[PDB]
Order: structure tokens, then sequence, then C-alpha cells
């Protein structure tokens, strides 16, 4: 049976070994609620949890868990969704609380439970209504997480809003890294072993290479999510067909209340030349500017 499985961890990259290692979390430390599904990543389900830290108290937590569980390349990409957040101390990006793994059975990885759940049905809900400057407000959130994750030369390759959490202070946290890779010095990623095509770059699109400029053009899409309250883009394109109409430069339209000012970031977002696009850092500007600028009820603190 699968929780019988045996993983062998000789058969992976031993940095990838190490790097696990340093965030191992005792099995005697974690309690997985396996009958509480709460979401789910790219690899499988996620599950309640409790943490027990090293004073002996409870920490409410996340627990991703690997469905399939078939091959040793698809246990390396899983503990590298983990790995890749290990070092991420930043307000708007999730941090990551360890790793997992018993003599047999799934690896666990392990996060801060968020409170109010993925940011795409939290601006869907009905209740919640967000204001039009709460959105600016989440959005901007969003960019101040991507300008420190690209100073630390990492690419996403998969920022959608389905991808952000809220936790308990309503701190927007981009949390799915199930497709993110470590740059190096190489300032870009090639596909070489699941893609969003409808929140993909043109170039990316084309040619299969990423970079922070193609996640630049990801925000933007994120953007245009947040003032839509989670409309699908392109509802009536397939996404076999996104390559031609973005070649065409049609491009996602202005949201019925989304402020003329914004419409116009998302437009820069969507450059065809990558190179035209705003950083990260610019973008965290103009939409502080617009959001202060923008006075409107507001619930939150971005
Ligand atoms: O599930 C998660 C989670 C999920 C992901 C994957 S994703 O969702 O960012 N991408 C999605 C994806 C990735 C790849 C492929 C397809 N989809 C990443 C990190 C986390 C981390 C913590 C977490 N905390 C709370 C809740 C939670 C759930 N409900 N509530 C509350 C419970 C009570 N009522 C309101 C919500 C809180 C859910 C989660």
């Amino acid at each position: 049976m699968q929780n019988t499985v045996h993983i062998d961890l000789s058969a992976l990259n031993p940095e990838l070994v190490q790097a696990v290692q340093h965030v191992v979390i005792g099995p005697s430390s974690l309690i997985v609620h396996f009958n509480e599904v709460i979401g789910r990543g790219h690899f499988g389900c996620v599950y309640h949890g409790t943490l027990l830290d090293n004073d002996g108290k409870k920490i409410h937590c996340a627990v991703k868990s690997l469905n399939r569980i078939t091959d040793i390349g698809e246990v390396s990409q899983f503990l590298t969704e983990g790995i890749i957040m290990k070092d991420f101390s930043h307000p708007n990006v999730l941090s990551l609380l360890g790793i997992c793994l018993r003599s047999e059975g799934s690896p666990l990885v392990v996060l801060p439970y968020m409170k109010h759940g993925d940011l795409r049905n939290f601006i869907r809900n009905e209740t919640h209504n967000p204001t039009v400057k709460d959105l600016i407000g989440f959005g901007l959130q969003v960019a101040k997480g991507m300008k420190y994750l690209a100073s630390k030369k990492f690419v996403h390759r998969d920022l959608a809003a389905r991808n952000c959490m809220l936790d308990e202070k309503f701190t927007v946290k981009v949390a799915d890294f199930g497709l993110a890779r470590d740059m190096y010095d190489k300032e870009y990623y090639s596909v070489h072993n699941k893609l969003p095509v409808k929140w993909m770059a043109l170039e990316s699109l084309q040619t299969q290479k990423f970079t922070t400029k193609s996640d630049v053009w990801s925000f933007g899409v994120l953007l245009w999510e947040l003032m839509t309250r989670g409309a699908p883009p392109y509802p009536d394109v397939n996404t076999f067909d996104i390559t031609v109409y973005l070649l065409q430069g049609r491009r996602l339209l202005q949201p019925e209340y989304c402020p003329d000012p914004l419409y116009e970031v998302m437009l820069k977002c969507w450059h065809p030349k990558a190179e035209m696009r705003p950083s990260f850092s610019e973008l965290v500007s103009r939409i502080s500017a617009i959001f202060s600028t923008f006075i409107g009820e507001h619930h939150h603190h971005h």
C-alpha cells in the first residue's frame, strides 16, 4: 500500500536532502488532521495540522502532502516546493515552518495557517465584499511580496490570486511555490522537465523561458483578478488561442469599477517587450501612490 512507500534519500540531489534536514520536523512534534482538507497545491491536498514548538506550545499550521508517490522525480519536485521557501522572511510571502519525513509514507511540507484562506475565494465572497481601496491595498501587498522574491533572484512562474493567502490580520501572502525556481546568476529559468497559460507572459508562452519580467506580466493578471473580484481571465478565449490573441496586441479589458490609473499599471505589466515592463520596486511605488490618492472606504492594513 501507499502507506508503506519508502523514499530513498540517496536518490535525491544531496543539496536538496541537506536543505530538507536543515528544516526537519520530528514526527512526534506534528499532528496532521488528515480528516480536515483545507486546500490543494500542485502535488496534493492541504490539511489542518498542529505543531508542538520547543516549549510544548500548540501552533496551528497547514500541511501539504504528496498525493502520488510512484517516482523519485515527483518526490524531488514536491520537496523543492517546501525547500525554495526556507529562507523567506517577509510580511507578504508565506514562511516555511518545516518538513516532516518518517520511514514510510508521504513527506509533509508544514506552513503557517492562513485564517481567511485564499485571496481568490476571499474577494469572490459576498459577505467579505472588499471595497475598491481594500482591493488596491491587497494588490500593493502582493507587489511588496514580489519585490522581495525578485530581490532573492527567484522566479515564481505561477503568480495568481488563487496562490495568495490572507492571515488573521488580513496580511496577503504569496503562498504557493509549487512552480518557483531559483534563477542563481542566470536571470531566467527555462523548462527542462501545470503551466498557467492565462497568467503567462507572451515570451514564456513562445519560448518557455521565465524571468522576473514574466512574473511582472502575471502580477498584472493578478491585479485584474482583484479589480474584477475574482473573475476568470479571457473566459471567451481558449487556452490554445491565448498566444495568438496576445500577439495581436489584445489584452484583458478594464474592469468596471477599476480606477483608470490602476488599469494603466496593468497595461504596463503586459508590454510585449519584457524590458519595457516596470520592476516590482516601481510597481510598489506606483500602486502605493494610487492607494494613497484613492479616497474611499477601506478596512485593512496594507
Ligand atoms: O491550503 C492552504 C494553503 C494552500 C496552498 C496552495 S494555494 O491554495 O496557495 N494554490 C492553489 C492551487 C495550487 C496548485 C494547483 C491548484 N491550486 C499554499 C499554502 C497554504 C497554506 C496555509 C493555508 N492556511 C489556511 C487555509 C484555509 C482554508 N480554508 N480556510 C478558512 C476555513 C473556514 N472558512 C473560510 C476559509 C483557511 C488554507 C491553506
